[PDB]
């Protein structure tokens, strides 16, 4: 027997290079050789977000998970003397909501705008409407909500913000979009974007990867004006000098970074950048279309996210099924792991499949053809 | 050429088993096989702290670094309606102080008690004195401060607390003590202990490993009384159900745990437990004595921590040297990495060496004999 094929929306299967890049002896975090690795990582992190070094945006890579990104933004936005604590949360599913929770836990007055139906993005006009009737210090959008597998139009939302409330910070939960979905940090005027290491970036789990715009960084570190951070580990003020030195190939110290994880992430970022982001987004699209096509049209199923449509993310598939547990158990027995629903409402009414990174790209891995064949067979009983 | 020999106080060299335990394909975090790994890890985590399952203490293993442990304790102690926000910090070096900072950043009124001289522990009578003239909600002690390489007598301090202020929570920063220093969670009445994965535990960097006493857990989750956590990722309230299920071999989800890191930690914990904690503490002692003996007596150097004495930790050595940079550079050139000072005062006046985990135990690794030979030669010029 072998290891099961991971086809859930994070963690995902790692390419050989990034996986064996984990099995490496420990390096001192301030050693010249580790400093080399992290420097590349920080610069490739901004690149992967589609941010130019000239934008003066500040990248942050630290031990934690995607979720840390929420704490980081909240803790650095809702400072002690925060002038505007109102945040407007654009919800497309479970994670948007959980982000809303995190926000509130930090002292932010949160407003939630939702879609007209589950599996859809929030209407743009409703977002601008909300952006007008009130003045939010920040607005969040979950680029791809993994619970509903819904894709939000960041280009549109970013323009509505620039148009209706330019001063409000544009925060994007890109955990399940960076690496497989078109995402333009600089172009779309994103102030804070956060992603994880185990989704489309194709790295091991254990890292929080976020990026700060010059504008937000300007706000976050203005102690005399906005006050201080009610926290510590998540303090941008404390980590900036560290990320700065590392990018300058200097090496300093606040909290020991995950050397093995950073080494792995180094390879993972190179791989997505060596072949090109656009190319990598197209592969995910091709994979996603073929698969939903097979599921929705081929097996006459219904997608949780509207399909076909630009509302359906390319990093995963969420399709309703009669008996999700049975389908999941069936695939499991045959060496394939897919996921359940995780959603306050439709939770046990559907299943979720991965198809990100090497499993989406790299047309030699039969992972997905086999996945579909199995689901196909699972619905036979 | 080869990889340099890591002889700094964290990260440390990993044994072959735990290192290759990193290079493993990703598992779904709720998959039966991963649930198996994490369950063992959580139970061996309490074991490694010397806590009996019967104590009902709750372990926490999450993505982050030792430093997260501070945020976790602070965030869960200084709740919204915290009845006693006063914390007494027992400082033996830089980290005690930084912990003090973290504490203040979270809203705690901190008092700092220090040693009479650098390289010494704080006098016990001064601690009880301070514990009497005021009533602290909690007191922290850095079991081994890596900046000064000082060891505090937890047995003594724990009795002074039980004696002078039993209600005050006993918090221990065990980041550089668990795995190489005698540490009794249950026996000494520790309420919150935090450690990291890269020190004496001999695991890769990237995990925060802490343990909560039934008593503290009682306080931390009493929302109606003490209020809520001003935070999210560090909320014990949010992670408890997760650690609980995992220990029950159930598997649930709050924030994706570092599957590869947990797998590695699994092996690392087994190894220290398979040979026995006491045995593992003696090996560290033997190694530490031999090495400081060689440095202090052999090369007539002066330890930053009082030596010989019970104030000198066994996980590292901090010795003053004429030209630290030169000694460090010299060792580096010959494939060995030791560290600088990191201390507000004596910072550039000394060096630091590791000797923890496989490099301290496993009497086949010539790492330390060679380290000394090199320092010996470094002082020849
Ligand atoms: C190494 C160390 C820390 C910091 O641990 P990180 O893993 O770098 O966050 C905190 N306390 C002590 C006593 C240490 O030795
Ligand atoms: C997977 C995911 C998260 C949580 O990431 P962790 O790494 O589990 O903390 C947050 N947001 C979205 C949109 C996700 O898909």
């Amino acid at each position: 027997k072998s290891v099961d094929t991971l086809l859930i929306p994070g963690p995902i299967i790692l390419s050989g290079a990034v996986q064996k890049a984990l099995d490496v002896p420990s390096l001192g975090h301030t050693s010249p050789e580790f400093v080399s690795i992290f420097q590349r990582v920080l610069k490739n992190t901004r690149a992967v977000f589609k941010s130019a070094a000239a934008s003066k945006s500040q990248p942050f890579v630290l031990a934690g998970s995607g979720t840390l990104g929420w704490d980081i933004f909240a803790s650095n936005f809702i400072l002690s003397k925060a002038p505007n604590k109102n945040v407007l949360v654009v919800s497309t599913g479970t994670f948007s909501d959980r982000f809303a929770d995190c926000l509130r836990s930090y002292g932010a007055q949160v407003d939630v705008v939702r879609p007209l139906k589950i599996g859809e993005s929030v209407p743009l006009e409703l977002i601008t409407e909300k952006l007008s009737q009130n003045s939010y210090g920040a607005v969040t959008v979950t680029h791809v909500d993994t619970s509903t597998a819904v894709l939000s139009d960041l280009k549109a939302i970013s323009q509505a913000i620039k148009q209706t409330s330019p001063e409000t910070f544009f925060v994007v939960d890109a955990v399940c979009s960076i690496g497989c979905e078109e995402f333009e940090f600089d172009e779309w005027g994103v102030d804070f974007a956060l992603t994880a290491s185990q989704k489309a970036i194709g790295a091991p789990a254990g890292l929080s990867i976020s990026l700060c715009s010059s504008r937000f960084m300007d706000y976050a570190l203005n102690d005399s004006k906005n006050g201080h951070v009610h926290g510590y580990f998540s303090s941008l003020r404390r980590w900036t000098p560290i990320m700065e030195n590392y990018e300058a190939g200097k090496g300093a110290y606040f909290a020991t970074p995950p050397v093995q994880l950073i080494n792995s992430l180094d390879v993972a970022l190179k791989e997505i950048l060596e072949e090109g982001l656009h190319k990598r987004w197209d592969l995910h699209r091709e994979m996603s279309d073929w698969f939903k096509d097979s599921l929705v049209n081929g097996l006459q199923l219904t997608s949780v996210s509207r399909y076909p449509s630009n509302m359906s993310a390319h990093g995963l598939t969420a399709v309703y099924v009669a008996d999700p547990p049975d389908v999941i158990a069936f695939l499991k027995s045959h060496g394939v792991v897919i996921a359940g629903g995780i959603h306050k409402d439709i939770g046990p009414k559907y299943i979720r499949i991965g198809h990100m990174g090497v499993t989406a790209c790299n047309k030699n891995l039969p992972y997905m053809k086999n996945c579909f064949d199995l689901i196909k067979l699972a619905l036979q009983r």
